[PDB]
């Protein structure tokens, strides 16, 4: 499913201020990570693949059966992260952001959202 900005913001309200990260940060990351598309996937140089709305990596978080040495810390097959229901992505994202590096774990957030007016991303949305 390709989400609308405000639609995704409402879907992501459980992440609003989680670990101190305002909702705008989460919507901005999704935009630049998957362009609001739950079915997005990207293979990396190291053989791992990023999945879904938040492009969660198969090396540590989910199992895709083709990433040798993978850890599957979120205990889910990566395909669960491609569903139109983003719950699994939201619950795995919570573990990742708690890992110690915060949202810096998402390269697109670090390079395109961090230190910007992220409030603009939920502007106009009825929450």
């Amino acid at each position: 499913k390709v989400f609308g900005r405000c639609e995704l913001a409402a879907a992501m309200k459980g992440l609003d201020n989680y670990r101190g990260y305002s909702l705008g940060n989460w919507v901005c990351a999704a935009k630049f990570e998957s362009n609001f598309n739950t079915q997005a996937t990207n293979r990396n140089t190291d053989g791992s693949t990023d999945y879904g709305i938040l492009q969660i990596n198969s090396r540590w978080w989910c199992n895709d059966g083709r990433t040798p040495g993978s850890r599957n810390l979120c205990n889910i097959p990566c395909s669960a992260l491609l569903s139109s229901d983003i719950t699994a992505s939201v619950n795995c994202a919570k573990k990742i952001v708690s890992d110690g590096n915060g949202m810096n774990a998402w390269v697109a957030w670090r390079n395109r959202c961090k230190g910007t007016d992220v409030q603009a991303w939920i502007r106009g949305c009825r929450l």
